[PDB]
């Protein structure tokens, strides 16, 4: 059981994914491992990038702000069904990792970046529930409340365990473990508040907005401060800083579904996410500094959520300057998924290099 | 005059109440001291636990949400009068400590945990004023404003001195002194805003909500971070973390009396306090890990304030799920006061062990 | 190019303006330098103190709360025209410093206190635009929007560069550079939101309130914590702590011009600024501890902005206690400008000691 400070000392990268040049590991480097050891949990980010595109292309087809485009609702069918086959494929071959190689699953659970991808399978299930195709689900005002209790049940249980460790004083408190991926532990409170309103429970939705709001302020302020996260915070603007955009984008969508209006509390959350979007994508090294990794799928997710919030802003404020803002953020987000979709098929079948040896879990406990 | 870092180095416990095994002290250990040296200031927490129960049992008898119980208003008489004899008894035998043993009162004033119990005598006086029995005070719309100026006068003067030391840069700023008991310096801004509304001054009440709100956010965020408070922050969930519940509970009651409605600002404060309540009391080691101390009286206080805020939530949201929540939080809080009431009478008169030698004030200034 | 930690190690004072007793510098101490090296950027604070008095004396003459005084609107003429000759005089002789001595301008740009006075020339231009005399500008509902784009254009470009460096992880992030003068990088978001409303753009004004609100909370919380700013944070209450008052004062004026009412969000910002005003000016050492410096002009600025916010509070809450509060804050602020105006004319022409050798820029890069 490896300490949290030992992962920062032995690993290197914005995600702690490479071993340093002077570290010894417990497994061979050049021999090919069995497949269930080379399969990380970070490929639930492929499911986050696809299931968030099914929320967008239903909003583009069913909103009065974008009626002039005449977008067919069959784009939501093919993205919802393809995101549901990938989700049932990744989840089945990760349960087989827990049966045969459970000692490697525990190394990922205490890795300070990969804690937050255990929240990720249950956020994908809530994106597929607030965006069901109307071909499958007609004639309904409310979803059934048992859809909420099965998906937000294990999210809330794992949330009590992690948040209780943050405010206590031993060895995994937030000042020793924080990184930009810690925002993924907060954003499911706002996705779960949208899905609680659409089963008919507006007071449980107000409960989940307030626990997500209080823990967003703690993580946002603590990342501006002097704490032993050294290599996981890059020296200049990296694409990993897109995780800041996800929680104010989902907080403004959630407050609009609860109260029915895009008021001054919902605009303040939307305009914080829009400043962080501009100060990250409006550069020249964001486009020319592209190198593929599977962690790019999870950086697309919070830029698609910000496109959904600017469609709902274009409904409250009508006119041409808000139509043009909503169509230019939802063009950049879908054009990166199409780049990631083709370069994932080329790395899998033409070059065969999606799954190398996962060397970051095999480090030694004690020595440098 | 002992430095703040020397109290953390020489003392041990969640309240800094025991000396470590290698420390020498200025007074004998086994010989019995005079009584006014063995009498701490932390037994103003007995008055906080009793005077907060008089606010609850008047709310249970005078609210339309709990009319079906037919609770007599003579439970408020016997708790208000018993909390007023204990308050005039503790305050008289602490003035005699200041006359004869003022050098020991100064050691408690610079102790980083026991600073906050100098705010405590004036919060008890405001709990007894917002909960007077209607047998004594009938036919009144407003209290007299001089009741506010005598009790909130010395609270506000001592507040300017302490908060000015927090933001400055010398030797007792908040990053060097912070602990969970520092929330007791913030909560009297919200109790004083309830009592300012009930004398007819709604603009002074809005002033006191805003100074309590800004300093709640500073103390809440700074306890998640790397600062030299080492032993006063336990490694797992201790009952000392109930001090987090007190200030969001009183902030939601105060905003309701000012504006007359339990709106979306008042619900956000109530739902933060309810999450911290669940993640602290809904365990198995909260009930089986009971050891008596007089510091338990002060951990009952913020769980009674959270019962008052859920009675006022049951009035805004009518129906059976909010009646059952209000009756289950106000059962847990009154059943712990009844445990503490019997075990305080047994430790005082049957075993005679309430007041041992107060060894934490007699430490040396310099050496380890 | 000198590191940020080397400025804190080699310089001494609340503004880092003196060299320590064991430091060697690159230029002579006793020989008189050329004039463009002895001319700091901190004398844009003379323009901040004068242009903020033109906003006050137009509010005193055009508000229904202060109609009983019959103040002539010719006090706004003589202060607006005098603040506009000083602004065009300081700006012309600083462009000549950039042409001939650009290596000294770069030493001021990386000095951790003097970064924030590069934002200062564009805040002065927005104070002169929201307070134009009605003799020059009659018969207008809205200003032209190109007035906004020329003054807030270079403010917003320099804001993206600095705020992007704060949240990243290399060498000039906020935990390594913070001081009380860092609030001057935040306050132009609220002055620019007042001027965006008065050209007819209320959605750009709501964008600028939200970016200024989120970065106010980061700077306010980070100054309560343990970071290597050592000498720039004085041990007791210095006049440099008046920079805390500026941003909540301008945030309450800005929210009132956008929404047209002084509601519960605007009162919470005003009452935070009023507590910080009382806990800084209501002492005896604030008045008897007066020593002149040119940095005093910039400490007058946030006490004049707090006088403008209490005139607008006296309009929402009518009655004698709010008239007397507005006239006693706007008397203290104008009586210090009159002290600073006479002591600046005496130090310039009678004693000739406004511009000594600016020794803080000539330090060596490496050794102590």
């Amino acid at each position: 059981n490896v300490s949290a400070g030992r992962y920062f000392a032995a690993l290197r990268g914005p995600e702690l994914d490479e071993v340093k040049d002077n570290e010894d590991i417990l497994l061979p480097k050049e021999e090919q491992w069995p497949f269930l050891l080379r399969f990380p949990i970070g490929c639930f980010g492929i499911c986050l990038g696809l299931s968030s595109q099914a929320v967008l292309w239903l909003a583009l087809a069913k909103s009065p702000a974008t009626n002039f485009l005449h977008i067919t609702p069959l784009i939501n069918l093919v993205v919802w069904l393809f995101s549901l086959v990938v989700l049932v494929s990744v989840s089945f071959t990760y349960i087989l990792k827990c049966i045969f190689y459970f000692e490697a699953v525990k190394r990922e659970y205490f890795h300070p970046v990969r804690v937050n991808f255990f929240f990720a399978p249950w956020v994908v299930c809530m994106f597929l529930a607030i965006s069901v195709p109307p071909m499958f689900s007609p004639n309904r005002k409310y979803l059934h409340p048992a859809i909420w209790c099965v998906f937000m049940g294990p999210y809330f249980f794992l949330e009590l365990k992690i948040y209780g460790q943050w405010l206590s004083g031993g060895k995994r408190r937030l000042c020793k473990v924080a990184n930009p991926s810690s925002h993924l532990s907060v954003v499911g409170n706002f996705v779960g508040a949208i899905l609680a309103s659409k089963v008919g429970w507006d007071e449980v939705a107000k409960f989940l907005w307030a626990v997500g709001f209080a823990h967003y302020l703690v993580v946002f302020v603590t990342l501006y401060q002097r704490l032993p996260t050294s290599e996981a915070l890059p020296k200049e603007l990296h694409p990993v800083y897109s995780m800041f955009i996800a929680a104010p984008s989902a907080a403004s969508i959630a407050w609009n579904t609860i109260y029915g209006q895009f008021d001054g509390c919902s605009r303040t959350c939307f305009f914080i996410a829009l400043f962080l979007y501009i100060s990250l994508v409006a550069r020249i090294n964001f486009f020319t500094g592209f190198k593929f990794s599977v962690a790019w799928w999870s950086y697309t997710f919070p830029m698609t959520t910000a496109s959904v919030a600017t469609i709902k802003y274009a409904e409250a404020v009508p006119g041409y300057p808000s139509r043009a803002l909503a169509l230019t953020l939802s063009f950049i987000s879908t054009a990166m998924v199409c780049v990631l979709f083709v370069s994932t098929l080329l790395h899998a079948f033409v070059w065969q290099t999606l799954f190398p040896n996962d060397l970051a879990i095999a480090i030694t406990k004690r020595k440098l």
